[PDB]
RNA sequence: GGCUCGUGUAGCUCAUUAGCUCCGAGCC
């Protein structure tokens, strides 16, 4: 079940 | 100052494949 953003437009998955 | 990236023994919610919270570093 990932993580899309990180918070204020940041980018990751897992 | 901005842009991009880190699971960080990091946090939040719903069975998902994303969005929301903060902060650190490099490059231009």
């Amino acid at each position: 079940r990932p993580r899309g953003t990180r918070g204020k437009g940041r980018r990751i998955r897992r």
